[PDB]
């Protein structure tokens, strides 16, 4: 379900744009947030 208000899991990465169902997740994420990705893939 969804509510009609803001302030839902403030922790939201912007570099790649990935959310997390749990908390204190973005923390460890930033740790392994090195390198980039492009359309070119194997
Ligand atoms: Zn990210």
């Amino acid at each position: 379900g969804s509510s009609g208000s803001s302030g839902e899991k403030p922790y939201v990465c912007q570099e790649c744009g990935k959310a997390f169902t749990q908390s204190s997740c973005l923390s460890i994420h930033r740790r392994v947030h090195t390198g980039e990705s492009g359309p070119s893939s194997g």
